[PDB]
């Protein structure tokens, strides 16, 4: 069984004002497993005042950064203390293969603790001088808690999503209204609990589970909420940076993506192969970086493709519970519906389905989709252009470095990217070419929380992660003084 | 002297507007046409962002060293100030604001293309900083490369200045850009263009496009190839256009209005603030978003202060800008005098009082000349103290408690800056922590250097301009992370 849970408040478990739940389901057997809460607007009310109200005592905001990396250190531990727990309610949720999750909640403890990290470097950038050419003044920056901030995350990392929003937030010295996916928030109700275990003071962290339009957008356009970090598609992120755009609330916004990885031929295959394979089918296909178009050089990608191939149907598809589960079912029906329509439109366009695009046989219950290579691609082809969002890849050949780069930028996105080849002079060429936020080179999709994370174009704008995480929730302070004491001899005076 | 008639400035030549419109110059000393400019519409914004386009898409400048593009900034500089006397007239002209502050606005024109040369030069130091991964499998560093065509949308409080805080590190950062400059002073911008064929600066790298807000900014905000906005003006204007940006999830940086809160505590030397009081309020002839129009005096200090805030105000020279010793010239334009009348007339009507000013000069009778003005008897009800005027209009309250003093000040949507003085230290450094604002004066108001970030946070926008923030805003910082091992991942089981 799983485990139950209220909204997570001011340090405390309450019910929905509307009293709402909705379903959780196990991806892998379409069962109930439990249930919800369904957060609606009464309850962001609710969970802001308390926000607002921590952010206003002498305990939290206006606190050390030393101070709070003791909370952040805590959490870490008590996250890699109760791992097991953790993982096997990750693996329940989302589907994803148990070997996967443990690296999740890894991730989770590391992220906490490389940004315990960042709140102690905050106290020495605190009144950091600004040389000004006039003695008469000096100047100092002091960086200070935005405030309260909306927190809104996918499912795909359902724990880790929250976490690379929640660390920096806390860092900073801001209380927060975390809003999960509907379709994956039984960790992030957990955590709930481990606040109150570290001693979290109340409300400097609260939790609603939910709808987007029901438990997200009330976030977004609450005249209190200072900032919204968001994650999600391209398609919602609209919506949400053209609801706060009312009360010209800022916004970050990580959205999709249709990354290319690009391979030329004095590679090893076999290498290149298995970061092809993990660069668009590990998470379930569910990357929003992930590199769901290759691009392989025409003289090596016949016998690319039929290594691709090998690699690809010796993955073993099960129950993510199952020893050596290399790939789960997706995460719900809906996305099982529309992945497998993409598959479709696909054939009727005209493309090859190579290998997979079909249910496991052997699997009668579950969102299970083989993995797919999709060829005889025209850049026309809608499942060339759109996010597909499943263990989907296409394929395109090239002829030259010039037109693996035209075809590589010839996207809407700009997330990321993968290069590989030997000749690295050729490997810096195209990352620097790349119209991309995050460029791998002989690797695709390594994700460290010491670098800045995010794309351009309509894959979205901000970077999260790295030293530049806290400062997405940071009042930048300007403080200059006149010490002459002097008139300033401007005006005359009567 | 001659009031230049240019067209717009595209790919580096004066185009005439498609649709051939043109709009007048005003001069708010005398409510005379004085000269045109060019109207932009939807159509020259097609051909502004095709020419940044294909300039950016040349490697002579977004993939050129940021010192390669610092020779252009400070040649930029330079020019300025070999040609300073023509920007300061025409800036004065156009603006309205006293010659003097205008001599001013020129010299940190020319401050500001050599600050940000110098953090273009910078930022060749920064690219491929390493960054440190825990698994010696994978390396990593950053580079900041420049994000592409940017839309620079600027006020006309400080024509130049303003478009240049925004042209300088668009530049510095390797981006192209389109510039539109209020349809109220556009003179001096339009103006920029010829510094800009004298220097050499490359055909489409900065482009100039007068016009109307809703004509020209409007297209600019929503076209599909402009990467990133950056957007100085009001709070309302700066809704509609981040629900423009909105729709193709285009990155903005808003600097809008403020309503300011100066706070003087009974320890200061009354003659010293009193004049930073109507500097932070009067200067700019009120113009300023960040400015300090909401005075919280201790009620100790309120009658001897307000006493002499009164006097130093009544001996403020208000004259045409050019008239010798000019401290107070006209508001910019008809819509902006009816306005701030307005506001002072409903602050009448709510049982404001008009302590002074409020009306029209006796010897000045054209022209949109509004007196200082100083209202007392204030509610925190009342629009005058809620709202934005921005002409030169003071509101006053007492406080007595510290903590009422900080409720005061914060009792705002906006959230710009503030200044606070008291010769206790100790007692500055605590109002400034609690001031709910992007900017503190201490002991001063509004002195603004480039060296530091500016911006604010609430209703007056977010993002940071300026100082060793400012190019940051143009750059897509570029993770690039790789595997150095030439072994299996081992995720897999292989074949
Ligand atoms: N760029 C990144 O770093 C990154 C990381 C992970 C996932 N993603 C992306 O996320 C998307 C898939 O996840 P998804 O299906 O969870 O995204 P989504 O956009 O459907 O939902 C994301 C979040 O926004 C909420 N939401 C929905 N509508 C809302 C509204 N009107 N107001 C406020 N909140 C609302 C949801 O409830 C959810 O918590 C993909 O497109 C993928 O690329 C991106
Ligand atoms: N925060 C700062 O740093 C700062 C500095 C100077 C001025 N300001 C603010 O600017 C305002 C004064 O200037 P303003 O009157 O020029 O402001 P405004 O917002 O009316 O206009 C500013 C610019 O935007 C344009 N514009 C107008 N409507 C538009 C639309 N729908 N779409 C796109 N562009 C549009 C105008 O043509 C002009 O160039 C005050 O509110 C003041 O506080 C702020
Ligand atoms: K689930
Ligand atoms: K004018």
């Amino acid at each position: 069984p799983i485990p139950a849970r209220q909204l997570f408040i001011d340090g405390e478990w309450r019910e929905p004002i509307k009293k709402n739940r909705i379903p959780v389901i196990n991806p892998s057997t379409e069962e109930i497993i439990g249930d919800i809460p369904a957060a609606t607007a009464e309850d962001v009310e609710v969970a802001v005042v308390a926000a607002r109200r921590a952010f206003r005592r002498n305990n939290w905001s206006a606190t050390s950064g030393a101070h709070r990396a003791t909370y952040l250190r805590a959490i870490a531990a008590k996250i890699t203390e109760k791992k097991d727990h953790f993982v096997k309610l990750e693996t329940i949720d989302s589907g994803k293969p148990f070997d996967e999750a443990v690296l999740d909640i890894d991730d989770v403890a590391s992220c906490f603790e490389y940004f315990a990290g960042q709140a102690e470097a905050l106290d020495g950038k605190q009144k950091a001088p600004v040389t000004l050419p006039m003695e008469r003044f000096k100047s100092h920056v002091l960086r200070q808690p935005l405030g309260v901030v909306g927190l809104i995350s996918p499912w795909n990392y359902p724990l880790l999503m929250a976490t690379w929003k929640i660390a920096p937030a806390l860092a900073a010295g801001c209380t927060a209204v975390l809003k999960p996916s509907e379709l994956a928030s039984v960790t992030c109700l957990e955590f709930g609990e481990v606040c109150n275990e570290v001693g979290l003071p109340p409300g400097v962290l609260n939790i609603l589970t939910g709808l987007g339009p029901d438990a997200g957008a009330p976030l977004v356009s609450h005249p209190d909420v200072d900032k919204i970090a968001f994650t999600g598609s391209s398609a919602t992120g609209s919506k949400v940076m053209a609801s706060a755009a009312q009360l010209v609330k800022p916004v970050t916004l990580e959205l999709g993506g249709k990354s290319p990885i690009v391979v030329f031929e004095d590679v090893d295959i076999d290498k290149v192969v298995e970061w092809t394979i993990f660069g668009c089918f590990w998470t379930n296909g569910q990357i929003a970086s992930a590199t769901s178009r290759l691009l392989v050089h025409e003289s090596i990608a016949a016998e690319f493709v039929d290594k691709l191939v090998k690699w690809t149907k010796n993955i073993k598809i099960s129950d993510p519970f199952e020893e050596g589960c290399r790939l789960g079912p997706v995460i719900s029906k809906g996305q099982y519906d529309k992945i497998m329509k993409f598959i479709s439109t696909a054939k009727s366009e005209g493309a090859t389905i190579l290998y997979g695009g079909s249910r496991p046989e052997h699997l009668k219950k579950g969102y299970y989709i083989e993995p797919t290579i999709v060829t005889d691609i025209s850049t026309s082809m809608q499942i060339w252009k759109e996010e597909v969002f499943g263990p989907v890849l296409c394929v395109k050949t090239f002829s030259s470095e010039d037109e693996a780069i035209a075809l590589a930028n010839d996207t809407e996105y700009g997330l990321a990217a993968a290069v590989f080849s030997n000749d690295l002079e050729r490997c810096e060429r195209i990352t620097k070419a790349l119209e991309v936020g995050a460029v791998w080179v002989n690797c695709s999709q390594p994700c460290f929380v010491q670098a800045p994370w995010g794309g351009i174009k309509r894959s979205g704008f901000g970077r999260e992660l790295g030293e530049w995480g806290i400062q997405n929730y940071l009042n930048i302070k300007q403080v200059t003084q006149d010490i002459s004491d002097e008139p300033w001899g401007w005006y005359k005076s009567p």
